């Protein structure tokens, strides 16, 4: 029962393939009372999150909604109860338009999509917490998604831009949260005619890792954002842990 | 003569207490021949233009332009000359409304106009490489301003992010750069001139207390005489890199 | 029960206010069962362990000694049981002599004084897994402890130069611990008390946005509890900073 | 000139070919006046040194000799004049024994092996920057030769550990020369063809060894945007000297990457 009687907001849902999904399977299994957040697909979300090991309230979440996020801390406090306050954020979003990564040439990516991506995928880690953070209790934690960004790669393009956006908005999210008693980490986990761009990405880092990266697998991964919900890593604040099986302090 | 017989074009140029300014300065006495960008007031840029040692044609550059960006190329090399091409391009160009920086809260941002932010200072890097590669000499040089964005500090704010995009983007342009023999380099200076006044004091202050040979914020010429290093021959295995012209104040705790 | 059936190696108690004597402490509350190791006034340190919630042998390890090295393993077997096998390792051993960190000028620091204090601080870490990791499990755990080298500053001179060779040391470590299954980290701890020195101590504080209690070593040994349990299983050759974030804040 | 003026000392000339070589050849050529330092084979280098475009003295120190340290700075001024100072410092001196590096597991390297590697490698840029501080000029500029150990790598080993203990030691060497007015970097250059690499790559360590490192030369080739020329050291020898002008007159106590981009990109 690392995660016993911890009210947590899971974000991302969108395929029981889902890191977020994993996040939230682990959580319950640890004992956390959950609550969910769905974006587009709501009724598609209702029959993944069915096969969770508890029931979870679902929620909408549209990122770039104003008047969903004003309205996420009222909706959140109705499914928990008046008196009581969230422990944990998980933020699971991510989004990049396939002009922003892929096939497409970094050059030839518009700012409107570009600029689309940075807004789900780095500008909403501030969002969220912005919207939670008066619904938070101290000692609470906020956990966002992270692919390292410190080295540029093929295809993940302005995706990596975004991502590198989001680890400077953990640290002044930490800032903010810090007031709170609230922690703000990321995760940085390893991957879960481009094609071959990707599978050299992929093989290259199970040969880097020294206890190996297993793509099909979530669990790792999931368990350490869980590590981070908990109590047991109580002096760690806008900082990155690395999931990734240990492939970015390797260089071969 | 560091910069003897190249062809640089250099942006960002609105008033004399700029680094481009001084990086256009110190550039034309090192024997560089001058291609310069303006913004708006292309009247009063002129004037400003004119403290510049030698002669340089200007041409309106707005950033978020597609149409300005799509025609640079052939605007510049009809400055420069028809078999003529450009060894060097300096960016130092850079914007955050004062709502994402300065007394504002980090949270109080709106994302239109954070993106807005973003666009001119850290998307446009790779706007202004990808108009510019290919009338670039392969040897080339692409230099970008920076302020070390590795660790959160006060008003600075989503500036800090837009920074953090930029260093993320140059890694990206190096990789197209490379494909025409062109380096792309970010220099990341320090800081150059009641509770933000305090704050400011303070980091400023810090900063020259950090710096093992000290830092002088009224004097932009170190920063200048680094961007014209890196546009240079004399760093040619340096790319997607960040030089720190910060008096060594980031290696430094206390 | 976070560390629940795991056999557990802890080095450097030497006093109650040690960091090691509270991962111990720690361990035990999560049900670690432990082997203990001492350096040099072992009778001293035994008085120590007694204040543990519960009892574990204690074993003598100079780590600059080759004989302890090498007969240690077979000495940890003899204390575990001839059959079970280590879960976790805690290396918690930090020296440099006063001419290399203090008061001392840097360049005054002789290379013999460096030396002894990198062979301890940073060697030892190899040395200690060298020796344990065949009797260790998979899915088993190799912890450091580190203080950020990554910028000079005042007094911690020579040490500083020792964490940044510890850190290189534990990227190797963990390459050779993964051919076993186990994984080997560091933890940044920010700073733990026992004018130059209280400027810096206090810094910390105001920059981590949690802020930072000097005076208490508990969050920096939960730290490590965490990475000798199973819920960091994808974490290797790598630095964790329960230093309140202060790493991560310039001001 | 880019260094017209300026007395520079040496270190690390052994072979005709080797980077120190070449720092020295292009500082000559861009009008610098040189010191040269010697390790053993004082009259083997002082014929390498004579391929250099110009005359220049050559002194003996051995980095772990004390006495060759402390009589130093006096042995460089009678060189250059008595009034004179230096205004530059190549520290090009790297040494692990087998044990730390190669074929030799990690865990085998012997303490007294790695603490001599780290002695000449990494402490010794300090123990050559005490003796050089007080006979230096302000505007001077220390510069040391690094091989990135941000990441473990098969083969370097034990000489990774010396590199990341040479960064630490370059952050406070920069805190020291700072109280002079001089600047202390290093400069990571990409994998460079020694006469020890060409016989690893031939084979003299072995199948497997020739493999891995045949490996890293061409990941860093196809990571470097701009590439990489492992045969050629006149690229590194430019920054070293672009260190040494007064054209990076705000750089302390960093690290320049003279490695082709490969260090910023992942594949
Ligand atoms: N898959 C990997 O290899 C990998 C590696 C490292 C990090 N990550 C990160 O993990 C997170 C989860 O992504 P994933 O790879 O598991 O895939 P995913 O498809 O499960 O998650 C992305 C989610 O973003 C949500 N989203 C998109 N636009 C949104 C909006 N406007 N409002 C709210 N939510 C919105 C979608 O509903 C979706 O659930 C992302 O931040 C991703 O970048 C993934
Ligand atoms: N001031 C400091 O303390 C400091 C410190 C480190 C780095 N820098 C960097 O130095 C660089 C130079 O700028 P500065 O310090 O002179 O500040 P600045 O305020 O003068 O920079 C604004 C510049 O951007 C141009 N610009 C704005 N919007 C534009 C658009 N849409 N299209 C095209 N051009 C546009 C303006 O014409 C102007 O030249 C900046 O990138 C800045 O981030 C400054
Ligand atoms: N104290 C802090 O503020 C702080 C901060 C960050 C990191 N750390 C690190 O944590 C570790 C332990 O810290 P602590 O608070 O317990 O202090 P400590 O004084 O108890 O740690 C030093 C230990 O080294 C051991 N030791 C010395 N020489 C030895 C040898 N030859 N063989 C074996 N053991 C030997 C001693 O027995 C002693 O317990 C150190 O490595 C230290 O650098 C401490
Ligand atoms: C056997 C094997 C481990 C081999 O490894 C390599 O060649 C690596 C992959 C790489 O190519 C770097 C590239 C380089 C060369 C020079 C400087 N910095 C980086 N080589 C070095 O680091 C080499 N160093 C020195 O010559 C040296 N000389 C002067 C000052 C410090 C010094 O360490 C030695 C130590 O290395 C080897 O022989």
């Amino acid at each position: 029962g690392l995660l016993d009687g911890k009210r947590i907001l899971v974000s991302g849902i969108i395929t029981d393939s889902s890191i977020a999904f994993h996040i939230a399977r682990v959580a319950q299994e640890q004992g956390a009372q959950l609550v969910l957040t769905g974006f587009d697909r709501l009724r598609l979300i209702q029959r993944i999150t069915d096969r969770l090991p508890a029931k979870a309230p679902l929620l909408e979440l549209d990122v770039q909604n104003e008047e969903h996020l004003a309205s996420l801390a009222g909706r959140v406090t109705e499914a928990i109860g008046a008196g009581n306050k969230l422990d944990g954020v998980v933020h699971a979003i991510g989004f990049m338009p396939q002009t922003g990564m892929g096939i497409n040439p970094f050059f030839d990516a518009p700012y409107a999509d570009v600029s689309k991506g940075i807004h789900i995928s780095a500008y909403s880690y501030a969002s969220m917490a912005k919207a939670l953070l008066p619904i938070m209790n101290p000692g609470g934690s906020i956990v966002g998604m992270d692919f390292d960004p410190s080295r540029a790669m093929p295809a993940y393009n302005w995706m990596t831009v975004a991502k590198s956006a989001l680890e400077s908005v953990n640290r002044f999210v930490a800032r903010e949260a810090g007031k709170y008693g609230v922690r703000s980490n990321l995760v940085a986990a390893g991957p879960i005619e481009a094609g071959a761009q990707i599978q050299l990405l992929e093989e290259g880092w199970d040969q880097r890792a020294p206890i190996g990266w297993n793509m099909k697998d979530a669990t790792p991964v999931a368990k350490t954002v869980c590590a981070l919900l908990s109590d047991w890593l109580p002096a760690t604040t806008g900082d990155i842990i690395y999931a990734d099986g240990g492939a970015h302090t390797q260089l071969l």
